[PDB]
C-alpha cells in the first residue's frame, strides 16, 4: 500500500527477476525486503520473517555482523578494486586463498577466483578438460553430472546440472556432457531399502563410464548433498560405493561445494562430512555470508600442475579476486574459525534442529523428516506407506504460501519443503520456525482435504 | 613484505590469463593503495593507470561517496535474494537508472555479476525468445574474429580468441564468426572506408550462408576492447545497420567496455546511432568499487514476459543490494557531477590531441583513439604498416611503461590506454610523457 506499490509497479515495467514469470510477477506485484537482522527479515509492509533459507543458502554468519561491513569500507576506501590479469596482484585475494585452502582437505592447495557458483563450474569445465588435453588426452572431455543436480545458470552450469526446465531454454547443449539418476531413495527408490538403492544409484556411474568410454571421460561432477533440486540426502551406501568406483577409474571428481560449503552439514565441507578426496570444488555463497558476490574454485595440488605447461590459463573474469570481496570473506572466514560457528553449528544448533524438526514425522501430511547439520527437507505426502504424492494439486506451493504469511521461508521443491537457515540461529529462534512449520502443514492439510 | 606476499600467489593462488610456472619464478606485482588515477605497490612505487583498473574505474580511486554507499547498505540488508517472487529496493532503481540512461526502447535490465555471466544471459535469452516466437531451430549467434565477450564457456565460445578457443573442448553449437573490422592490421591495400563496408558485407554473407531462419543474432562490441581498440572505419556500422534492417536477427551490442562514458557518450550505440535490442553491461556500472554486471533488454524483446512461462535464469547474487546502491550511487555521481559531459567535452578532446602528437615518432605507425579510448601502433615501417615479426615489440614497450609507472597495456604491438574518465589534463601530460619516453626505450631495444 505505501511505498511498496511504487516499487511494485517499477519491478513490472523495468525488472527481470531470477527464475520468474515476469507476466504473473506484474499482476502480482513482488514481496520486496528492505531490513534485516540476525534471521529475520522485514518487508516493505512490516511483517517480520524468520528467514529459514539464509536468503539462498549464503548468509552463514546471519545478517548484520558490522565486523564484515567495517572490513569492506576499509578495504573499498584503500583499494576499491585492480585486477588479477596484469602479473598483478593484492594482498586481499592472496590470504583469503591461503585461508580457504586451510580449512579445505587435505591437499587442496589452490584457489581460483570468480564471482558467482556458476562461473565456477564453467571454471571446472575448461580446466578438466584443459587438464586432460596436457596430459596429452584431448579426446577426454566427457562430463557426467546427475538427473536434478545443480551446477548453475550460465550456459554451462545449466548444461552440467539436470533440470529439463533449464535445458529447455538456450538451444543445443555443449557436447560431452551426460548425466546419471539421482539418489534420491524417497521419491525415486521404489520397493527398494534405501541402503540397496544408493548401491544401485552409485553403480549407474559405472554403467555410464564404460558407456561412454573410461578413456572419454573427463570427470565426474556432484553436490556432496543436492540443494537446488530438494535436500537430496544420498544413503549411507551411496558415497562409499562411489569412492570405490572412483578408484578404479582415471578420471577427475568434481565435488560441488557451492551449497555444502561452509558449515552448512556441520563440517566446513560436506566432502569432509563424507570423507570424499575430490579434485576440485566449486564453492560461491557462504564464502562472505552473501554479504558481497564471490565464488571460485579449489584445485587439488597434483591438477594444479597446469602450472606446468601452462602456457597461459587463458581464463578469468574482471572482477576474479574483487580485494572488497576478499576482504569480506577473509574476514568472514575468522569469525566461522575463531568464534567457532561451525563449530557451534556442528554441536549445538544442528542436534537441536534435527531433533525439533523430526518431531513432525507425526503430522498427516508428513510421510518423512529428513535433516543433516543446518539441512532439513520434510516431504508432503498423501499416503505414508507407498510415499505417493498428490498428482498436481501443487501442495508444496500451498505451503510455501502459508509458510511467508506466518512469517517463515522455507522453500518448496515440488512437494519436499526445504530449510538451510543461518548456521548461527538460537535454539528459541530454531523453536519459532517449528512451531510457525506445524502450524502452516495444519493450513495446507485443510486446504485440499 | 612483498616475498610473503608473492611466495603465497605462487602456492595458494591461480590468476586469470596467466603462465603460473612463470608468475612462480618472478612473483607477481601487488597493488595495495590508490588514489585518483593513480597507485601504489608494496615497494612504494607511485603508478599513473592509464587502463582504469581494467576498463572499469570510471570516476576514479577513492570516491567515498560509493564507500558510504556500501557500508549503509551492507548493515540495513547485506543480502537477499531476487528468486523467491522476492525485491529488495536497491535492485528495482538501478534498473530505472540504467534503464534512463539506455537508448529509446531500452526498458528493462536482468542482473547479473559479471560480463560473462551477462553474455551467458544473452545467450539463453536470444534462443528462448526465438523458440517463443515458434522458431526454435533459430539459433545461430553471429560474432567475430579478435571479439571478446567473456571467459564464461559462453564467453569464450561467442568471442573469436584462438587462445581460448583450444581451451575448454568442444565449442557450443550454432556460433560462427565474420571477420573484425580492422584496417590496420588486416585492410591491406584497401582505403579505410571501403574496408569497413567489405567486413560490414561480410554480416550478410553469413546470413545467406547460414540461413536467415537459423540466424538468431549478431553480437558485436561497438568498439572491440580486449582485442586492442580496434576503431571501425566510419562505413562500418552505418553499412551494418542497411543489412541489419533487412534481415530478421536479433543485435546484441556488448557495451562492457563502451559502456558508461567511455566513447565520450554513455554507450557506444549511442555513439554510432545503434539501436540493439540487448546491451551487455559491466565494470563501469559500479566503477568496478564491486563486482556488478546485467543486460539491458528492449520492450519487444520483452515478449519473454508474455507466454515466457519462467525464465528458468539467474544467479544468487543477481541485483545483489550491496552491489546495486554502489551501482545507484555510481550514476547520480556520473549524471549529475557531468562526468560524462565533462568526458566528451572537457577530457577526450585534450586527451585525443595529446596523444596524436606521438605519430611523428619514429616507431608509431598511427595513432588512434575515440573519447577515452586510445591506441598506438607500434610498426617497422609505416607507409606499409610492417610489424617487427615476433620480436614482441609489444611486451617491451608494456615493460619499459610499467617501470617508468604507467599502465599502458599492449595487445599484439598494439599499445592500449582507456584512463578514468575523471583524468586531469595535468594527468594527461603525465601519460603521454611517460609514452613517449617508453616509446624511446622500446626503439632502443630493437634497432
Amino acid at each position: 500500500n505505501p511505498q511498496t506499490r511504487e516499487w511494485q509497479t517499477l519491478s513490472g515495467e523495468h525488472h527481470l527477476a531470477p527464475f520468474s514469470d515476469y507476466k504473473q510477477l506484474k499482476e502480482k506485484g513482488p514481496r520486496i525486503i528492505t531490513k534485516a537482522q540476525g534471521v529475520h527479515l522485514w518487508d516493505s509492509e512490516g511483517h517480520k520473517i524468520l528467514d529459514g533459507m539464509a536468503g539462498l543458502w549464503c548468509v552463514a554468519v546471519g545478517y548484520g555482523r558490522e565486523e564484515l561491513v567495517q572490513a569492506a569500507e576499509k578495504q573499498m576506501r584503500e583499494l576499491p578494486y585492480y585486477n588479477l590479469f596484469f602479473q598483478t596482484a593484492h594482498p586481499p585475494a592472496l590470504e583469503l586463498a591461503k585461508a580457504i585452502t586451510d580449512v579445505a582437505p587435505k591437499g587442496m592447495t589452490h584457489v581460483f577466483f570468480t564471482g558467482s557458483g556458476s562461473e565456477g563450474n564453467d571454471t571446472v569445465l575448461r580446466m578438466v578438460r584443459h587438464y586432460w588435453a596436457l596430459k596429452g588426452k584431448p579426446h577426454k572431455q566427457t562430463i557426467i553430472g546427475r538427473i536434478n543436480g545443480y551446477h548453475g545458470s550460465t550456459f554451462a552450469g545449466a548444461c552440467l546440472g539436470g533440470m529439463s526446465g533449464m535445458h529447455e531454454q538456450g538451444g543445443l547443449p555443449i557436447p560431452g556432457i551426460v548425466h546419471i539418476p539421482q539418489p534420491y531413495w524417497f521419491g525415486e527408490g521404489g520397493d527398494m531399502t534405501p541402503d540397496e538403492f544408493g548401491v544401485w544409484a552409485a553403480e549407474q556411474l559405472e554403467k555410464k563410464i564404460l558407456e561412454v568410454g573410461e578413456d572419454n571421460v573427463a570427470a565426474f561432477i556432484a553436490e556432496p548433498i543436492q540443494g537446488a533440486g530438494g535436500v537430496i540426502i544420498p544413503p549411507e551406501t551411496y558415497w562409499p560405493k562411489v569412492k570405490e568406483i572412483l578408484a578404479r577409474y582415471d578420471i577427475l571428481f568434481v565435488a560441488d561445494e557451492v551449497i555444502c560449503g561452509f558449515g552448512r552439514t556441520g563440517e566446513w565441507f560436506g566432502s569432509d562430512y563424507y570423507d570424499l578426496k575430490p579434485d576440485l570444488m566449486t564453492i560461491a555463497k557462504g564464502l562472505t555470508s552473501g554479504y558481497i558476490p564471490m565464488g571460485g574454485v579449489i584445485v587439488r595440488d597434483t591438477v594444479a600442475k597446469v602450472i606446468s605447461e601452462g602456457g597461459d590459463f587463458n581464463h578469468g573474469f574482471t572482477y576474479s579476486g574483487h580485494p572488497v570481496a576478499a576482504a569480506v570473506g577473509l574476514e568472514n572466514l575468522r569469525i566461522l574459525r575463531d568464534e567457532k560457528i561451525v563449530e557451534k553449528a556442528r554441536t549445538e544448533a544442528a542436534p537441536y534442529l534435527q531433533k525439533r524438526l523430526r518431531e513432525l514425522q507425526d503430522h498427516p501430511l508428513v510421510g518423512e523428516v529428513r535433516g543433516l547439520g543446518m539441512l532439513g527437507a520434510i516431504e508432503l505426502v498423501k499416503d505414508k506407506a507407498t510415499r505417493s504424492r498428490y498428482e498436481g494439486k501443487g501442495v508444496g506451493m500451498i505451503c510455501r504460501t502459508f509458510c511467508f504469511e506466518n512469517g517463515l521461508i522455507m522453500r518448496a521443491v515440488g512437494d519436499t519443503m526445504i530449510i538451510a537457515p543461518p548456521l548461527v540461529i538460537s535454539h528459541a529462534e530454531i523453536d519459532e520456525l517449528v512451531e510457525k512449520a506445524r502450524k502452516c502443514l495444519d493450513l495446507t492439510l485443510e486446504a485440499i482435504q
